[PDB]
DNA sequence: ATTTTGACGCT
DNA sequence: AGCGTCAAA
């Protein structure tokens, strides 16, 4: 009753972009604007593979993953855009600098933490008291919140999408108390008309439209903008959230997409998050572990509390490359190339970061996979980074792993590598 | 033969 | 430290 927290102290958003590396191409390519068209990495295999897919080729079964021309099977007039190819390898270079674009401006607004290239969680509780603060008791008009879905609404006793994309806002704001200034419905509404104003900013000022949920913790956010994509926002309120988790299966939920939501399935026989209630704190720790558990107990009833993290900037730097199949590095040479190429990057990435960040990376983490393994990494090791210098990177690569070379042969390789990894970590202050 | 990333937990 | 899990495009 009156001691039972519920999760309601803060507002949180999670802004995601759509579609990204293709709203990046389609900038630069107009070409390639309100058409079918995805982006891809190589092109030599089955057309390359696919990463990013606008809507309206996804209309056509188009998906990640697929090889462009399995894709082309479904959408035939498929527009393509190649990512860059430098020292023999697919570059980011483009998409790193265009999400900076976005986190620089939704700075602006908030402390952000980075969560990926294209999405980032917003802290907006103070944002919000200053607003209301500033608003006077004025009511909020929907004419503020023109791209903004309320999650369970309408409800109660048009056919068309925005229609009752309004009809919902409607009875939201009719029903909202806006003399409370300590109400959580009116923060989070709040919420919503700041994150309106973010995601025009950075629509207006870099071309991009983007999707974002606002919620009381990072995991409804995430879940929230995920209702109503793309170009649009969606407010998951705390009152929402039983009937949301009614019929939300568990693996929607961030963390749990992987083998812990498949135990938790399996081990309690249920299908949906909101199942989780029927069970004890304790007898979710006795399956799930003591920080599983207690998160559970609460995420299923819409609370958690991990905190927005104040970082905006990656905290590692890396550069990978697969061998598949008979590409794999047999020969010394090959390998010390390849680690040259890697290192080159590298650096490159690294030199723009010192400039840039005024910080320096002081660990290199090197990672191989031998040919007959099914994790991804079969071993890392890791050594001092003392220069930003390809050469000596790629040597100190080399000598941290040479002697995963089985064969009794110098000049060959075995077993064949199928992929390298070189990740600059552990960054100080410069 | 998706590939190329990035964060964080466990022991 | 080295390995594993989960998640982005
Ligand atoms: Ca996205
Ligand atoms: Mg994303
Ligand atoms: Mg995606």
């Amino acid at each position: 009753g009156p001691h039972m927290a519920t999760g309601q102290d803060r507002v949180v958003a999670l802004v995601d972009m759509d579609c990204f590396f293709v709203q990046v191409e389609q900038r630069q390519n107009p070409h390639l604007r309100n058409k079918p068209c995805a982006v891809v990495q190589y092109k030599s295999w089955k057309g390359g593979g696919i990463i990013a897919v606008s809507y309206e080729a996804r209309a056509f079964g188009v998906t990640r993953s697929m090889w462009a021309d399995d894709a082309k099977k479904l959408c035939p007039d498929l527009l393509l855009a190649q990512v860059r190819e430098s020292r023999g390898k697919a570059n980011l270079t483009k998409y790193r600098e265009a999400s900076v674009e976005v986190m620089e401006i939704m700075s602006r607004f908030a402390v952000i933490e980075r969560a990926a290239i294209d999405e980032a969680y917003v802290d907006l509780t103070s944002a919000v008291q200053e607003r209301l603060q500033k608003l006077q008791g004025q009511p909020i008009s929907a004419d503020l919140l023109p791209s903004t879905y309320i999650e369970g609404l309408p409800q109660g006793p048009t056919v068309q999408k925005e229609g009752m994309r309004k009809q919902g806002l409607f009875q939201w704001l009719d029903s909202l108390q806006i003399d409370n200034l300590t109400s959580p419905d009116l923060q989070l509404t709040v919420g919503a008309v700041i994150v309106e104003e973010m995601r025009a900013a950075i629509e207006r000022e870099t071309g991009f439209q983007c999707s974002a949920g606002i919620s009381h913790n990072k995991v409804l956010a995430k879940l929230a903008c995920g209702l109503n994509k793309p170009n649009r926002q969606t407010l998951v309120s705390h009152g929402s959230v039983p009937q949301l988790f009614s019929q939300m299966p568990i693996r929607k939920i961030r963390s749990l997409g992987g083998k812990l939501g498949a135990s938790v399935i399996e081990i309690l026989g249920i299908e949906y998050m909101g199942e989780l209630t029927q069970f004890t704190e304790s007898q979710l720790q006795s399956h799930f572990g003591e920080k599983n558990g207690s998160w559970l107990y609460a995420m299923c009833r819409g609370i958690e509390h991990d905190p927005v993290k104040p970082r905006q900037l990656p905290k590692t730097i890396g550069c990978s490359k697969n061998f598949p199949g008979k590409t794999a590095l047999a020969t010394r040479e090959q390998v010390q190339w390849w680690l040259l190429q890697l290192a080159q990057e590298l650096e490159e990435r690294l030199t723009k970061d010192r400039n840039d960040n005024d910080r320096v990376a002081t660990q290199l983490v090197v990672s191989i996979r031998v040919q007959g393994d099914k994790r991804l990494s079969s071993l890392r090791r890791c050594c001092a980074l003392t220069r930003y210098d390809a050469h000596k990177m790629s040597h100190d690569a080399f000598t941290v792993i040479k002697n995963c070379n089985t064969s009794g042969i110098q000049t060959e390789w075995s077993p064949p590598l199928t992929m390298l990894f070189l990740c600059a970590t552990k960054f100080s202050a410069s």
